[PDB]
RNA sequence: CACCCGUGCAAAAAUGCAGGGGUCUAAAACUGAGCGGAUAACCUCUCUAUGG
RNA sequence: CCAUAGAGAGGUUAUCCGCUCCA
């Protein structure tokens, strides 16, 4: 919307005196265009300009720019920030005035520019989107215990990566209470069943089969994320706050399974890569008479694994649909081997598209990147398909009549030796060269769903790019760019992002291990509410008996093999088995408005496909008729009776979605509050330095933003009323406005500091949707994520504050999180008053409808 | 539809207009051609399991 | 033999995140 960005204003420096512009160049690249001191301007870039300035004025920039249409804008002069109507031209400053705090952190010393700040901030916004996938990983792996009454557990939460193993096992014979459990807690973490739904990091492929590993390489790896958790939420005093950017201080154990996890896929991918393509390569070596089969693997590997020239700039399968079309291919008797055919093509096409018509291929993106309308981009496209056809029809027949019967197990057995050191140049790195946080970093995605494990590195992929760009332009300036000893992590920025983009062109979801059915059986039993009068001793027997394991169905055996045959291997129940636990996810089902309202997110057509698989008229009685048949599901204990049986069957996949869905946005609202407290905790530690007396942060949450504010505690309560002096003499800008300073004055005289130390601990150790089966039981309506959420952690305070002294405040607002089965919208205000000193974050996890970025509302005052 | 900042005009403190903000929040960037990952329907084959 | 369910292969249509190239 901002028409400076669109005309190609990429932004506005001010350093010393002067003020610099840049423009938008390749990708996330920054380049200079010209700078401005005291309404005179020296142009740069003169080569090729990106936009030319028609009048500078003191308080603002008139630019007019061709990036698409020529649209012209106005920007605002960033030494005039904070020096309106009441010198005049100084550095501006950042909202929470510590800027000269950060730089002096940083760097080795102050700096009279704007320019560092903005790469500190993205420094710090990599912690912040750190903490909200880590402690989302711990969450899966402490909740793999499927505890099954109300659990608080904490086992990764004491883990530090100072002690190794050698002397973690020193505590058998310990004469220590605490460490008895603490080591008999990694016993039982060890002894579970479970650990196999994450055999990419706790399994070893080592006919031979692959099986648990060593004791010290499972510790190590809990360790490794447990103080990733701890380092992304905390901020330790010493050298503790410098870990992750430090990892290359870590032990050779840690150092060694890192390698390890990370080596898994890259061997596989790598070292076996003939073997698990020989039919193709050698069909493809027969049709490629004439080059070298030590190139045509190279670049075979290059169009599979690395995919650096699939960018050709046309879409090679739109392509060689338009040339196949109409033609014998499309019978039924070559969909056994489409797969290997339609992607032998794509790589003639793309082999023949760099080497020998790359002038058809650029004429062909040309006349592309001018299209009018849909109608021409196809005429174009069947167009060069009649050309590809037309040269390549014996090519594709030879390789099709060579991709059937006996060929493909005679091609599949017969032994290939191939020179594969030109492959060597072009394989992915192994570990050995390989950064200790991007190994961290792919540790840490096993442990969670393949989307957050795109999210999570591209983001660090932004990150990484704008600090590098950051870094260059100051390069350009001639200012300093060496970090202290602490942050010298950051200086390879280059490299790191290297590193993550080559992890990102190869990682996938986690992987499951193939002895892992029995224990999935039961958990879909648990799961889906079935219940045997066996016991625990005796279901396992039960299981095996029905399994026989590679599996071995015995015949009419009704729902007991119909669970085993579809329901054990559906991705949705492989996406809910390993977050949430299973004996547990059945109670939450039964909250009838909680389902209600989740199925709202549910597209239109999966609600119409499953209301006609089960039904058999407007779509809100359509959700509302299936939301209680997703919540009362039924089944037996281990016409129309065999009809409501086959719809329960049906209604599974549905009723798993909105389970999965319900667990995973409570989870990414909750971790918005987990950033919130560590941001409370860094901000605190930041305002120390500065010269604040903050207090003791750990005894009171308020005390930064009491101590910011000017308040303080006498005899436990503020003894201050509103006086506008003390809104202008604020620690930082937020602050500085009269109403929100009484607004939050107002709701911080009404807190408690045991009710905001159990916020704290809930949100921290995710215990309010840990036990959201016994927090959920009565609820009136539900009408956003954010009320859920704030119900649930309300109950949780209530049930544990059930004896304890509570005060008149939390009296009645707990009196009214009963009286109404709603959230209380004051609670919420009184108990977040810990983010008051970052007023946007405060208004923003206080009220709903400002809450949701995808989801906007009215805000009430 | 949040917060802050610039300018203009009524006005004694804020409103109305029009803009800016990687240095505000999970939150800087318009269009076309594509690439990778993930999800959700529909169509056609193959392999399943439940039922008449 | 028909109904329903779930997987694998190939396409089609939305949607989100990031990246390359051009204007
Ligand atoms: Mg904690
Ligand atoms: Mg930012």
């Amino acid at each position: 919307k901002s028409m400076a960005k669109a005309a190609g204003v990429k932004s506005v420096f001010a350093v010393g005196n002067t003020v610099y512009m840049t423009s938008f160049g390749r990708g996330n690249d920054a380049v200079l265009e010209q700078k401005i001191v005291d309404t005179s301007h020296e142009p740069l870039n003169i080569d090729d300009p990106a936009y030319q300035l028609n009048v500078v004025t003191m308080n603002g920039y008139s630019v007019t720019g061709h990036r698409g249409e020529t649209v012209s804008a106005v920007t605002d002069n960033p030494l005039r920030r904070f020096n309106g109507r009441k010198p005049e031209q100084s550095v501006p400053t950042d909202m929470l005035c510590l800027k000269p705090t950060l730089e002096k952190k940083f760097f080795g010393k102050e700096f009279d520019d704007n320019i560092h700040i903005q790469l500190i901030y993205n420094i710090l916004d990599i912690e912040k989107i750190l903490a909200v996938y880590s402690t989302n990983a711990i969450y899966a792996l402490n909740n793999m215990s499927a505890d099954e009454n109300i659990e608080n557990s904490d086992f990764f939460m004491k883990r530090t990566t100072d002690e190794t193993f050698d002397d973690f096992e020193k505590k058998k014979e310990s004469t220590n209470s605490r460490e008895k459990a603490d080591f008999d807690a990694f016993e039982k973490f060890i002894g579970n069943y479970r650990l196999a739904y994450f055999a990419d990091a706790f399994y070893v492929n080592k006919k031979a089969k692959n099986v648990l590993r060593e004791d010290k390489e499972l510790y190590s790896v809990l360790t490794l994320i447990g103080k990733l958790r701890h380092w992304c939420v905390h901020s330790e005093e010493g050298r503790a706050e410098f870990w992750l950017y430090k990892l290359d201080e870590l032990k050779d154990d840690f150092k060694n399974v890192l390698d390890v996890v990370y080596n898994r896929p890259v061997e596989e991918i790598n070292n076996r890569f003939i073997e698990n393509n020989k039919v193709n390569i050698q069909i493809l070596g027969s049709v490629y008479k004439n080059t070298d089969i030590a190139e045509l693997v190279r670049s075979y590997y290059e169009f599979l694994i690395t995919k650096k020239y699939k960018n050709m700039g046309f879409s090679i399968k739109k392509l060689r649909e338009s040339m196949l079309e109409g033609k014998g291919y499309a019978d039924k008797e070559y969909d056994s081997v489409r797969n290997k055919l339609y992607q032998m093509t794509d790589f003639i096409l793309y082999t023949g598209y760099i080497n020998e018509d790359s002038d058809r291929a650029d004429d062909l993106v040309n006349t592309l990147r001018s299209s009018l309308k849909e109608d021409d981009k196809t005429t174009v496209y069947c167009k060069e398909a009649d050309y590809l056809w037309k040269k390549y029809r014996e090519s594709i027949r030879e390789v099709a009549d060579a991709l059937d019967g006996d060929n493909i197990k005679k091609l599949s057995k017969s032994n290939i030796e191939i020179q594969e050191d030109k492959l060597r140049k072009c394989f992915i790195s192994y570990a050995d060269s390989v950064s200790e946080f991007t190994k961290l970093i792919y540790l840490l995605t096993r442990f969670l769903s393949g989307k957050e494990i795109n999210d999570l590195v591209t983001t660090l992929i932004n990150k990484f790019d704008n600090i590098r760009s950051f870094l260059e332009i100051m390069d350009e300036l001639g200012l300093d760019r060496t970090f202290t000893a602490e942050y010298s992590f950051f200086e390879g920025s280059t490299k790191y992002l290297a590193e993550l983009v080559e992890l990102n062109s190869f990682v996938k979801s986690c992987s499951f291990d193939i002895n892992a059915k029995r224990t999935m059986y039961r958990d879909a039993l648990d799961i889906l509410g079935i219940e045997s009068d066996k016991t625990e001793e005796d279901i396992e027997k039960m299981i095996d008996n029905i399994l026989q394991i590679d599996k071995k169905l015995k015949k009419n055996n009704g729902l007991r093999n119909f669970i085993a045959s579809n329901v054990i291997d559906s991705n949705r129940f492989k996406y809910l088995v390993r977050y949430g636990n299973p004996k547990k996810i059945r109670e939450t089902a039964k909250c009838k408005p909680a389902v209600r309202f989740v199925l709202n997110e549910i597209p239109d057509a999966q609600i119409e496909r499953y209301y006609e698989a089960c039904c058999p008229c407007s779509a809100n009685k359509r959700r509302e008729k299936l939301a209680d048949m997703i919540a009362e599901i039924k089944f037996e204990n281990f016409t129309s009776e065999a009809e409501i049986k086959r719809k329960n069957q049906a209604i599974i996949r549905l009723y798993l979605t909105v389970m999965y869905i319900m667990l995973k946005n409570l989870v990414n609202v909750n971790a918005r509050y987990v950033i919130a407290f560590h941001c409370v905790e860094r901000d605190t530690k930041l305002y120390a330095e500065s010269g604040l007396e903050v207090g003791n942060i750990e005894k009171n949450k308020t005390n930064l933003t009491m101590a910011v504010m000017g308040v303080k505690l006498e005899n436990g309560i503020i003894k201050t009323e509103f006086d506008k002096s003390f809104a202008e003499n604020a620690a930082n800008r937020y602050l500085r406005n009269a109403r929100w300073y009484k607004l939050i004055l107002d709701n911080l005289k009404k807190s408690e500091r045991a009710v905001v130390n159990e916020f704290r601990n809930t949100v921290c150790h995710l215990n309010a949707i840990r036990n959201i089966n016994i927090n959920i039981k009565e609820i009136k309506e539900v009408e956003n994520y954010f009320a859920l959420y704030h119900y649930l952690i309300q109950k949780h305070l209530e049930n544990r504050f059930a004896d304890k002294k509570v005060e008149r405040d939390t009296g009645d607002f707990i009196s009214k999180l009963e009286e109404h089965k709603t959230y209380c919208k004051d609670f919420v205000k009184a108990y977040c008053t810990p983010f008051g000193y970052n007023l946007v974050r405060y208004k923003n996890l206080t009220i709903d409808g400002l809450f949701d970025k995808n989801y906007p509302g009215k805000d009430d005052s």
